[PDB]
């Protein structure tokens, strides 16, 4: 009954190598959600493009051409899941918005990886949502939800139920995005997501594990909306 | 040394094409080009937002009027390029490495838009970024980068030389819309910042002397690391 | 139960700024019309394009860069219909020929401007009615027909109702068209009207507000037709 | 200066390819870009009409019968490409910028088609318009522009010099369908005619010599303003 | 209930002209296999290609070079078959496989040319059926099947009638291919076929007549098999 | 000279990145473009096959799985570009022309995959052809060719010298699949063979000075008609 976009972090996917059963599993759930809803996928680059890019700042390119590389393994990525979806698929990553648009006309799932320097696939899913005027924005991260702080750094981080976009951007929003930054969602997309008001819905693996559910507001992450 | 200007839709464009500036700025740019390498880059301005904004009367997506928008820099751009006759890449550039390519032969690249979420301010610094580029000249509207908006609070002061933390400060927390302006977009203010592009803001009057603006003397704001 | 192509001026949706109303009136009249007919749509320049070519010529352009601007204009009117026709459109402005055509398979309606230098947006419209072997050319210009001589400069002008591709080429054909050059139809539209024996309406503003009927033979206008 | 080739397809293939003058007018253009700028475009001949009556057979549309001819002329245009090794752009030009390029690499571009509705002799007006050539060649089955057509009429006569205009009442209101031949066809000459271009009709004897045919030495016929 | 790729000679839609009632004939029987299973085409560049190629080589272009202009013949000859195919065809030659899959998906015959230099519409024709994962590759050459050496020079040729993948490569498999070289199979779609297993006809024009019953098993050509 | 690299994917990219190595080769290609003409071409690697069988679990096609293998080569493509820093193409080059064009340009072109059913082998043999290289270095996870797998055979001897028939035979006959290895891909074989292009194959060691390694001198294979 509505349109969802997925954005599927790229170290949940490949947390250091591809996680088989994970992809298998996230394949399938996507798959049967799409059977009663339009569904869009967008998947991060992870750990991998961490260390392309690494590779490449020892080189000394610029910030631009580092993104770039950032790019091509998210679109590396985004061809397992292509690859997991089976038939139930876009054959080639998506690039582009339009084309994201054409391959939900054609009741097949499109998924993309990143577009252009300057920010990180969570920005690609918030334009993407957008674009669609999805209903839902799903970002599966590796931590539960939208902290106080950084759950791996402090102690006294809270876990933030539900917030406004204005909220979140207080959140992020101020951050200087090198290229390999990593956060639950990049300063942009937070801009895009209050922007547009983009009912958006932030999990972890765990969570990630019963979509069905998590898009039917039973999950334990974070909620933002307008 | 490697230049890269990103010259205001609206300076380029107030209401109609300002036939005279586009032409002032063309020789300037020409007469830099002799003995610099010379990308650029322009906005929508006036034009822009006016197409954006019939747009907006029919409920499109704040993604969707971004695209309108690009259309009309690019619209922009040709003017720029006609002005600049044989010394220009004789076609809108919508890519970095085709920018690259200009500039291998000795061509002035003229870019407008590239992707949704932001404006000509961020396409100019990742632009500058990509090419190594020794200085990013933004041409605009203001003379400069005031502590607050000279055109309405009576208290702003110009701001001779910052960094690109204090410039951040001044932007950075605007959530960018379609259409919406700035001395200087907040994405291209974190552009800047990460990678410590030598930047020069000024208006209208020191861009009839590039030559000068180049060396360090206008009446601007220049921000560096 | 047919296929139509509509050739929209872009001085009538874009006098001098845009005519929100009737695009607005227009756009839902197309929708209505793609109902029960395959609609295909290709939009013009107007004053718009026109400045920017005197801009061009100012700087001594060639005639073909000054078409090259032209056709970036056009592309940004047409992008003014996709908007008004929301979900039924095309997401993005079609620039070819094969495309127009997925847009059609896909039931959506595909908006296209300019193509190469050398004619107009008229020659499109011909062109590809002539491509989609359309039943039907729909020419909506700021005059309400096709005189003997220029309305606006003839007093003497005739509003020829009903004539041959012939006869429509004996009043332009020998037209040598300027970038910026504005005619009823393209000397070039003309001879692909004529080439393939397309049966093309030319009407006005006025009678333009009301498609429906005027596919239906009930209108003010000519109709040149084999 | 700056000069644009049109090479007929009937001349370069009138049944089969033609290798002789293929390879013949390969070295004239090889010593005219010794020095002069060249571009070239070729058209379709008997190999373009011979799949364009098929595609007729199965009541293609006229826009559909043009692609084919297109794809036609591309691939003569690519034997021509062989014919000039080294000294040409490596693959079949489609875009007027892309020509542009090839020129600013001292290579020369060879195009075949790019849209339907007119041939190959409008293609290399509208490329002469956009590369402000100084000349613009046409090669072709006549040894230039007569009164009449000379394969026909027995009191066509040789015009050696005329305008725009003149060339225009000979041409102009013929409808050009697919497949369909002129001496220059309707749209080209209506190019030709906007801008001015110098504009030299020449057959297959005249071309074995182009170093002399551009200096005016020739039996063909010279168009300009 | 299946899919199917047909890999058709160029030599056989073009001995040294156009075959008009073969093409008319293959159009017509190609749309009715289309009526109940999924078709993608693929037509090679015969004769014609051959002289372009001859032509390039007096030249001494390279055998790169070369492969290119072969491409594009077979473009050329493609667009014939489209033409034959009318509106049930895709309207323009397809160049790689994403594009043969959407016009499947829009229940259109995809008609493709070559693709990369390095071998023959053979091997299009074979990656084709592997990436479309097609249940049957038909290839119509001018030959009624694969025998013990070239039918055309050896006279103790025997014409197999079934055999293994590997067995197809041993009869090819080792040769060299230049740019205009032509054989039953390229030595790259031998390869691709045992690959993957693709089941694989090989028929002649006689038998070409009557697809939908060869398609059927009934036919009198060759069936490579694993 | 005109030369052509083929760089191996696990060479360059054994488990992670090889740092040292893609920096050491980014020098010796840097100094050999300095009098020759430099084109390039790196395979998948560890990281390809790795991808690859991921896929394979989800019974991908082995066209798909090309695909992927494909894009492995591109990310891998662009280390070497960043390491060659002002003496590169900037992107990732998918063309034959487009290499020819950066070699214009006196710019390193670096290319990955370009269509399924082959390798990266093919591709640099190919673009040997297509610029009529006079030399195609491929630098692999052995020293040369041997009469049988040195890493497994113990028997396996160094062939010094041949001819394109006889790499064919101890290769060609092999059905690459998705992410096969072979000291040289079949198809790669094949077209050496059909041009005659004079090969060399050594391994890392040799790798460290190319500049001997083109001059003959290096404990690799030539083969050569
Ligand atoms: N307030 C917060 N709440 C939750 N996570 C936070 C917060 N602040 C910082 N973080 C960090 O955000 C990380 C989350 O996202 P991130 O590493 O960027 O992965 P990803 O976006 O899922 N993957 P990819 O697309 O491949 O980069 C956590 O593991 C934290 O280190
Ligand atoms: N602190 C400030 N300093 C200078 N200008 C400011 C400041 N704060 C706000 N502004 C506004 O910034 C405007 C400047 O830029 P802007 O209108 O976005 O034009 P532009 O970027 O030159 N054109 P274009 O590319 O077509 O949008 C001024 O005219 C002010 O209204
Ligand atoms: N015989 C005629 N009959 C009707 N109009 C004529 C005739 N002869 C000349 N005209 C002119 O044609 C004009 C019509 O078309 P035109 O100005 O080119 O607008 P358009 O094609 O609708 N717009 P666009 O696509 O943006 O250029 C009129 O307003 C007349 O000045
Ligand atoms: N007045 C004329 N002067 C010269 N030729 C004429 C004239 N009128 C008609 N023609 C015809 O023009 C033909 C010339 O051109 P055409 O057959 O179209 O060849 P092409 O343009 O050289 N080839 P291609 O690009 O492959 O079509 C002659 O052979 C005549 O039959
Ligand atoms: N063992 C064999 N069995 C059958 N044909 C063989 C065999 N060995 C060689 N051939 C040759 O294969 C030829 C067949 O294919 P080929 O000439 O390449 O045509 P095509 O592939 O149908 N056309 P195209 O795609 O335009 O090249 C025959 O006419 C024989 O000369
Ligand atoms: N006769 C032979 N001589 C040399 N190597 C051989 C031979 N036969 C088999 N091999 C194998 O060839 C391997 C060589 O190449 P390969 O693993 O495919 O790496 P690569 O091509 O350098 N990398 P990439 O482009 O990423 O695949 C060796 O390590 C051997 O296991
Ligand atoms: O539209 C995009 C997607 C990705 N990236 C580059 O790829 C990295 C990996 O993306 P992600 O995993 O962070 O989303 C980003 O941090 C970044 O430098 C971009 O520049 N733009
Ligand atoms: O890379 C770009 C350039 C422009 N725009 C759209 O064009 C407008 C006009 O650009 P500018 O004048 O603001 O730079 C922007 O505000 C915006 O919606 C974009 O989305 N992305
Ligand atoms: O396919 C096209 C469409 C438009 N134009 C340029 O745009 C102008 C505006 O188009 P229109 O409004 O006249 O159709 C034309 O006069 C002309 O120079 C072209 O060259 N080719
Ligand atoms: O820019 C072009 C070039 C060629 N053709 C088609 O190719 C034919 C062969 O071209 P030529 O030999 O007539 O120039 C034309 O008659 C025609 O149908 C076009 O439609 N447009
Ligand atoms: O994907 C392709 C298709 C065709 N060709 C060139 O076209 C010729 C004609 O193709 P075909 O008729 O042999 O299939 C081939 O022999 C060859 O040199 C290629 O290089 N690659
Ligand atoms: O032109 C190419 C290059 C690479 N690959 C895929 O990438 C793999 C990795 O390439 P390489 O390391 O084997 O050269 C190949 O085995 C294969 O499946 C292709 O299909 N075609
Ligand atoms: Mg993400
Ligand atoms: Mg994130
Ligand atoms: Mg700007
Ligand atoms: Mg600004
Ligand atoms: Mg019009
Ligand atoms: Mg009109
Ligand atoms: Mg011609
Ligand atoms: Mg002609
Ligand atoms: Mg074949
Ligand atoms: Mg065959
Ligand atoms: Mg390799
Ligand atoms: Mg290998």
């Amino acid at each position: 009954a509505m349109r969802i976009v997925f954005d599927i972090g790229g170290s949940v996917l490949v947390p250091e190598n591809p996680d088989i059963d994970f992809i298998k599993e996230i394949a399938y759930q996507l798959t049967k959600v799409s059977e009663d809803h339009e569904v869009a996928v967008v998947v991060g680059g992870g750990k991998l493009a961490r260390k392309y890019i690494e590779v490449a700042e020892k080189f000394n390119s610029s910030e631009t051409f580092k993104d770039f590389i950032g790019i091509q393994i998210t679109r590396a990525n985004a061809m397992l899941l292509i690859a997991a979806l089976r038939e139930k698929a876009y054959p080639v990553v998506v690039e582009d918005f339009w084309e994201a648009w054409k391959a939900v006309q054609l009741k097949k799932i499109p998924v993309m990886g990143g577009t252009h320097p300057g920010h990180t696939t969570d920005a690609v899913a918030a334009l993407l949502a957008e674009f669609l005027k999805a209903d839902l924005l799903v970002v599966i991260t590796n931590v539960d939800g939208v902290y106080t702080a950084d759950p791996k750094k402090d102690p006294t981080a809270k876990k933030i139920k539900k917030m406004k976009p204005e909220e979140l951007l207080e959140i992020v929003g101020k951050g200087i995005e090198k290229a390999g930054s990593s956060s639950v969602i990049d300063p942009l997309a937070a801009k895009i997501i209050a922007r547009s008001g983009i009912k958006t819905i932030v999990i972890g693996k765990e969570d990630a594990k019963d979509l069905f559910r998590v898009i039917k507001g039973d999950h334990n992450g974070t909620t933002i909306e307008p």
